[PDB]
């Protein structure tokens, strides 16, 4: 199994401080967090004061290199609502300090590409879509609202009709993310409720061709901001279904099973060529350190434990 799991704790938020919550996360070394005297070991644990830069460097940087070598990959943000998933995945998009994983990935991709000599030709294209109530919508074309999953020649599942946009700079990709977030408001009355109950999926497809040696390489990287994992409606059941499917896929891979139940959900089907097999995966579980959220945090930590070999 190629899955790594890293746990990120955010600082206590304003409500938590005012309410008088206790900081219940205890840290041991760089890989362990202990809750109520019970330890949970991961590939890495980030404490509340961990910077965006360091999170990227541990969770994502190496996967970006693999994608530039022709690997596929997935990076997930998992955790209850307000645990810091979007701050981690997106952060402040145009801010060199505040930017999250996706902007740093894109920068790294282009930094490598523009440094290469004339023998290499690159084509970078991005897609951005969401899954809500078990329906796929293109965030770059809001007329595309119930996209189906299809399989190509080589039995590779794909989203039929999803917008694929060619990009040639990090600024252009950020502009694409900005447009997607704005488009996401279409037909949505409450964004907080919607975003907490849907999964957002950003895809970067990096194709390269050395015209001198006549070699081609292609790498796909999916960046997934999952629905909130909290136990707190048709929305709930759909969300339970999609995360439980991902859970079973992760456990199957962690067991070294040859059979992996990708078909358990649309999402895992979509990610089939970039999750398991020879693809690289990091799950970043996000948690509140507040005593008030102790039950959901334990649940999040136990979800992360699934990837343990």
């Amino acid at each position: 199994s190629n899955i790594k799991v890293m746990c990120r704790f955010r600082p206590l938020n304003e409500s938590e401080v005012n309410r008088g919550d206790k900081y219940i996360a205890k840290f041991q070394g760089e890989d362990t967090v202990v809750i109520a005297s019970k330890p949970y070991a991961f590939d890495r644990v980030f404490q509340s004061s961990t910077s965006q830069e360091q999170v990227y460097n541990d969770a994502a940087k190496k996967i970006v290199k693999d994608v530039l070598e022709g690997y596929n990959g997935t990076i997930f943000a998992y955790g209850q609502t307000s645990s810091g998933k979007v701050h981690t995945m997106e952060g402040k998009l145009h801010d060199p300090e505040g930017m999250g994983i996706i902007p740093r990935i894109v920068q790294d991709i282009f930094n490598y590409i523009y440094s290469m000599d004339e023998n290499l030709e690159f084509h970078i294209k991005v897609s951005y879509f969401e899954i809500y109530l078990d329906k796929i919508r293109d965030l770059l074309d809001v007329s595309k609202t119930n996209l189906s999953v299809h399989e190509d020649k080589n039995r590779v599942p794909y989203v039929k009709g999803a917008t694929e946009r060619f990009v040639s700079s990090p600024d252009e990709v950020m502009d694409t993310i900005d447009e997607g977030k704005s488009n996401r408001h279409v037909a949505v009355t409450n964004m907080n409720e919607h975003s907490s109950r849907s999964h957002s999926i950003f895809l970067i497809n990096v194709k390269q061709e050395n015209t001198q040696t006549e070699q081609k390489l292609s790498g796909k990287l999916y960046l997934v901001d999952l629905a909130g994992s909290e136990k707190v409606l048709d929305e709930a059941k759909n969300i339970n279904k999609s995360l439980s499917a991902l859970g079973n896929v992760i456990s199957a891979l962690a067991e070294g099973s040859t059979y992996v139940p990708y078909r358990d959900s649309k999402m895992t089907r979509i990610l089939q060529d970039s999750l398991g097999g020879n693809a690289r995966t990091t799950i970043v579980i996000c948690c509140s350190p507040s005593s008030y959220n102790e039950s959901e945090t334990k649940s999040t930590l136990l979800f992360g434990q699934r990837a343990k070999t």
